[PDB]
């Protein structure tokens, strides 16, 4: 009973494709989505951003979520950038939140390891939450930061 795991492991298996970070709802209303940057055109782009996510009601938005009013189109955004770190950038009409603190919208904040970022707050049962999970295997090479070379 090892080789069905496998199988089973391969949809959770660790990706390290090209993925910049993951979407996990805990609150249960989206579904699980994966984030992902070129390493190649964040190594070759020596600007202060790479790709950015737009999560929201918005079916453009990077993100797809249910249907919240308290929501807006887009209501938060994610940008990849610098040596590998990771920013968040809320951009709903009603706030964003992390871990029950509300950050300022627009702004960029240093991503965290499995956070959480809350939205549609205003009413207790009108609030959704979601978890970001960072690839350790795309922090892995940026550490390192080897640009191409062969061998």
């Amino acid at each position: 009973a090892t080789q069905r795991f496998l199988i089973e492991k391969f949809s959770q298996e660790q990706i390290g494709e090209n993925i910049v970070c993951r979407v996990i709802c805990t609150t249960g209303q989206i579904p699980i989505r994966d984030l992902s940057a070129d390493i190649s055109q964040v190594l070759k782009e020596k600007r202060s951003i790479k790709k950015v996510w737009t999560f929201g009601r918005n079916p453009a938005c990077d993100y797809h979520l249910g249907n919240i009013s308290r929501l807006s189109n887009k209501h938060f955004q994610i940008l990849l950038g610098e040596d590998g770190n990771l920013l968040l950038n809320d951009i709903s009409t009603n706030g964003t939140w992390l871990n029950g603190q509300k950050v300022e919208k627009n702004s960029n904040q240093l991503l965290s390891q499995g956070d959480e970022i809350t939205v549609g707050v205003g009413v207790e049962s009108d609030i959704l939450s979601l978890v970001i999970f960072i690839n350790d295997k795309f922090k892995q090479c940026l550490e390192q930061n080897k640009v191409d070379r062969i061998r």
